[PDB]
């Protein structure tokens, strides 16, 4: 539903910011 | 706070300026 | 709406696969 | 053919291996 596909983006968003602050 | 929506063009975003930063720098 | 998440995340996964053939 | 969640966890495991290999490219 909304609240699992919310939840995983959150996951991808760390991930992200994890990545680029890896530069 | 944010939507859906909003966190998808933030995923977006994000993999643009990745993408531009690996490619810039493999030169 | 859900077709719109679908296109988004279309364009998400075609922006992966050009940073993981950039390796 | 892939749902919504499918492609989350397709993107999950994209990012899993990108943030992979610059942490390891970085040493």
């Amino acid at each position: 539903d909304v609240e699992s596909v919310n939840q995983k983006l959150d996951d991808v968003i760390a991930a992200l910011a994890r990545i680029e602050a890896d530069r």
